[PDB]
């Protein structure tokens, strides 16, 4: 079950210098970087597309604002059961042992995005890496 | 925004794990608001801090240990600080938490964190009357 | 109180240089080394005994071939509730916070073995450390 | 044998969340905390006394303003050869392996202060811990 | 003295999963990523240009071969005294405290490249990031 | 390619620093070739290992400590292993090395590494006659 999955490293990661920490945890679980982009400021269209599912929620504009308030890294990762596993890795701000669990404490500012399903992954990879 | 009371226990000093513990709370973006180093804490304060436990078998050993070496009392502050730092503290069974990664005993478990809004307000008062 | 349990650092830990990482996690939880042996190559029958409850499975041969594909270390750890506590520490590749949860991503190449009960502990210790 | 020395964790360590990192390095070299105080804001005259040998320099005012720009922690560490050993640990922004060498990149915002002699140690301790 | 400098993360870093470790050390010394590229396999022309100074040494072909035997990351870093400081950080396989000092042990396979001068930096940044 | 002899000393076990030490040697890409755990080492072996020091004031305290707790003897292998692992060991003055980061005493200093090709061949023989 070899998969690719899309990871965004969010502006708060850069603010708090947790970028390598975050990538290191994914690296140590043996997943490989397939492609990678650094955006000093992400084009607002990309961000809007990326969180399209949310275009209606009341947190949509604040979220876009924040996602654009600093650098982000978009990463395509590959490995056995990648989508599911990098999601567990991402975790949530409640449970320790995870990226969010250990280093994040905000509903908006939570360091990392990881695709949550087979479809969202294909989608998200084409948004950030259109060249396939 | 919330505040909570953390105690670094004597085993933490014994085992040179003080920075490791504080570091974990630091990495989850919680901020120190007050801090005191007690080379040895007054048994009075301990018994207050653990007053709800005054009727248990373990009560006297607890206090004995709690005055067996230094402790640091810290007031932390951040969003949802009380329950998040509590989840961080964890227990000796759950790896990923402080106790889960570093502690192996029912008594010597490195850290105390307030477990409710009331406990916090009261414990803070105990350790930081001012 | 005190128990002793048997741990194996598997060949993948050597290949991936996670020997110290694994051992460090058991060390930071306050467990002590009572015995320890480094095997550049473990004799096959030791492996086969160690996994004897597993001899009828389909995976049995490949497992043994893997366990013989590089160095292993056998360690007897001692501590309160050591068997159960070191088992949780090992965890599984689905559980962030544990050894396999953070560092392994494979059904067979999962870094570490830990005894799962009092009897298997006593049995496994006598296999790697028969001189007692 | 035993010496005590005075350490300050400067405001930049709080802003950058390196308080535990700094203290950990001193802890891993086996030095012990004898006294310790957290100041959300250090009174200015304490800072000025602490840096009194520095009062005629051009940088004197900005230094003091910085030291007052956030929390600091004053710590008395005790250990063999503590004054000299903790000084080397602090190092400088040019020397990899030390605190400033790995984590600081600035003439003024350099994370940590350590006493540089027996006399300054005795003097600085009496400033932050006059109750003795 | 604000500077940009060019860093390459070499294939051995990917082999040994030290990528985030290496980047983390630069991050913790407070340098910022200005731009960044991931190359699954670097175009051999780029590598030849990058090590042009060496086109004559007997190690030139082996070096190119190795630089192309796996992924690399090219990074432009910014910060006070960046060229000089990231060079100290890089270090050499003899002295601990550095990236190479702590993690490398080969004259060829040494994890990281960092520009060593103001000119080599301008040059190397234009090779990998021609868009300026 | 070279081989060298490393001893993890009892203070390393006392202070729970065994993985930290081995980990540093592991990260510089050196490989374990033989390893033995001694719960307590025969004073005989120690005195051999430290035979060149048999005439110093510190000699008996040295041996006393060296048999005061467990030790691990390791044979490492890698390019230029003897001098590189020696540089890694360092001394209590030089931060960045093992002793420089973790040790603060002239006797209890966590680790021994062979310091020459001859010392290595001889020390290896001592700890791994086989
Ligand atoms: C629910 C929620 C999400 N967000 C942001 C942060 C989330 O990472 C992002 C997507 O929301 P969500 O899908 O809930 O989180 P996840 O990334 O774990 O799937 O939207 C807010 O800013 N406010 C909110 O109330
Ligand atoms: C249950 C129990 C607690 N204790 C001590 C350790 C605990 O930190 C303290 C309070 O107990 P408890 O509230 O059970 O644990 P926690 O600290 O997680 O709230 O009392 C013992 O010494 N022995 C025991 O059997
Ligand atoms: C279940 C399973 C295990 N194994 C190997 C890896 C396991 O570590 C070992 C023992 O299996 P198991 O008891 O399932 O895991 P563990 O005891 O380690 O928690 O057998 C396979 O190779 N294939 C398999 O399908
Ligand atoms: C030399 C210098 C120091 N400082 C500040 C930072 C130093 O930590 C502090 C004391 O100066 P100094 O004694 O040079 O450094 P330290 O004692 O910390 O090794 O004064 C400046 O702000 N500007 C300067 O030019
Ligand atoms: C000297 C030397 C360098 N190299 C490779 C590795 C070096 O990183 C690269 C450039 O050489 P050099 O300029 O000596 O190293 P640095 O990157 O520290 O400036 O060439 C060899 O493969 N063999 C050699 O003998
Ligand atoms: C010089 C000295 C060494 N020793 C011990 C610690 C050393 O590890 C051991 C050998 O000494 P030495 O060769 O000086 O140090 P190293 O271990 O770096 O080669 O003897 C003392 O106990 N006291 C002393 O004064
Ligand atoms: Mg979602
Ligand atoms: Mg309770
Ligand atoms: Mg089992
Ligand atoms: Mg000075
Ligand atoms: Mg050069
Ligand atoms: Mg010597």
């Amino acid at each position: 079950g070899l998969q690719r999955t899309l990871v965004l490293i969010k502006p708060d990661a850069f603010e708090r210098s947790l970028v390598a920490e975050i990538m290191g945890r994914i690296e140590k679980k043996n997943f490989k970087i397939v492609s990678m982009k650094f955006w000093s400021k992400a084009p607002r269209n990309l961000i809007e597309q990326h969180y399209k599912e949310h275009s209606e929620q009341s947190y949509f504009n604040d979220l876009c604002d924040f996602m654009v308030s600093g650098p982000i890294i978009s990463i395509v990762y590959e490995g056995t059961d990648a989508i599911s596993k990098i999601r567990r890795l991402q975790g949530n701000i409640l449970t320790p042992g995870t990226i969010r669990g250990d280093l994040a404490n905000d509903i908006r500012e939570n360091l990392i995005h990881a695709s949550d399903s087979e479809d969202s992954a294909v989608d998200e990879i084409s948004i950030w890496f259109p060249e396939t």
